[PDB]
């Protein structure tokens, strides 16, 4: 596929979201699903369009598989690549660290020469702080199954539609 989606998950939510995103894009012929846990950093080189999925754990911390591969990221060719992000978080229980993981990954990967695409509005959420917010918008799709599970489907639908234009589909 032209789009490589790499996700990490602890309790499975981010994987379900990744599968739904793949489905919304048109399936396996359009998006390849890859669990970062089973990947080498070089695996990301095979795609020119990437989607990075990661839930926030601990207190504003990276999901462990992403945490473990983080230091290998700078060896990857992200030069000029369009990268989109999504994450699972809990805005009620972690209002000061909502979606921090996605923010941490985007800060790192964008500093490696990539172009972030897929910005998302913060208005549909209620939180205090997030490392995933740059000038009043999320750097990617924020999903919250803990507090807003009923909004997930339409958010993915809307975001993928937005991404298609931003990627070139
Ligand atoms: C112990 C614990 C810590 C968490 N820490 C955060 C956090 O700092 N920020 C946040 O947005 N969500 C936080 N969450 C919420 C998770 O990101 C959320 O439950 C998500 O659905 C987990 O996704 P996963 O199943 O892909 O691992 C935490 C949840 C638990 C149970």
């Amino acid at each position: 596929a032209k789009i490589g989606l790499f996700y990490g998950t602890q309790t499975g939510v981010t994987q379900t979201i990744a599968e739904s995103i793949q489905q919304e894009f048109g399936g396996e012929s359009i998006v390849d699903l890859n669990d970062i846990a089973n990947a080498d950093a070089s695996d990301l080189n095979a795609y020119d369009y990437l989607i990075i999925g990661c839930p926030t754990w601990g207190v504003g911390e990276l999901q462990s598989d992403w945490e473990g591969i983080y230091d290998d990221l700078d060896s990857v060719n992200f030069q000029g690549k369009k990268v989109a992000y999504f994450g699972a978080g809990d805005q009620v229980g972690y209002s000061d660290n909502f979606q921090d993981a996605m923010g941490i990954l985007e800060e790192k990967i964008s500093s490696l020469g990539s172009q972030t695409v897929g910005y998302w509005p913060i208005e549909g959420y209620d939180f205090n702080e997030s490392k995933a917010v740059r000038n009043n918008q999320f750097v990617g799709l924020a999903i919250d199954e803990d507090n807003q599970p009923d909004l997930t489907k339409n958010r993915i639908k809307t975001w993928v539609s937005q991404l298609k234009s931003e990627f070139g589909l």
